[PDB]
C-alpha cells in the first residue's frame, strides 16, 4: 500500500483505491493502474520533473530501500492477475528489483522527487508507475 500527497491530490494504485477515493475522483487510468483523488488537506510531497533513470525505492516486504537503475517509461506486457486480464500497461518503468503484491504503492524517488510508485513485479524485476509527466499535479 502507498499513496502521493501533493497539493489537494491523492495519487493511488488504482487497483487499490477505496470508496472514498473512487466518491472524490480527479482522474483514473487503468492502462496506467492509477487514480488520483482529491484531499482537504493540503499534501506537500514534490514530484520530479525529470528523465533520471536511477532512483531510490520502499520495498515494505523487505522495511528496506534499495538504489535502482530502471527503464524509460514504456508499454509493457503484464500478466492477468485478480483485478485485470492480461495487458499491456502503460507508462511502466521496470528495475531489477525484490518486490511482492503488497509492495504496490511503495515510492521510487530521484533526486529531484517523486518519480513513480511500485504498480508491478514477479520473476525479481519491479515496475513502477510514472507520475512525471502528470504537470496538473502542481496546480
Ligand atoms: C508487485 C508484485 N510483485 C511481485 C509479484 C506480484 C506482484 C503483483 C503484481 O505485479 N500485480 C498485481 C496487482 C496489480 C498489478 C498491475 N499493475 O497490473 C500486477
Ligand atoms: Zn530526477
Amino acid at each position: 500500500s502507498g499513496a502521493i500527497y501533493v497539493g489537494n491530490y491523492r495519487v493511488v494504485n488504482r487497483h487499490l483505491a477505496t470508496h472514498n477515493d473512487w466518491a472524490n475522483l480527479v482522474w483514473e487510468d487503468s492502462s496506467r493502474d492509477l487514480l488520483v483523488s482529491s484531499t482537504t488537506a493540503q499534501g506537500c510531497d514534490t514530484i520530479a520533473r525529470c528523465d533520471c533513470q536511477t532512483g531510490v525505492y520502499y520495498c515494505s516486504s523487505r522495511r528496506k530501500h534499495y538504489p535502482v537503475s530502471f527503464s524509460k517509461p514504456s508499454l509493457i506486457f503484464v500478466e492477468a492477475s485478480e483485478y485485470y486480464p492480461a495487458r499491456y500497461q502503460s507508462h511502466l518503468m521496470l528495475a531489477v528489483g525484490h518486490s511482492e503484491p503488497g509492495d504496490c504503492g511503495g515510492i521510487l524517488r530521484c533526486q529531484h522527487g517523486v518519480v513513480g510508485i511500485v504498480s508491478t513485479g514477479g520473476n525479481g524485476l519491479v515496475g513502477f508507475a510514472d507520475v512525471r509527466d502528470l504537470l496538473w499535479l502542481d496546480e
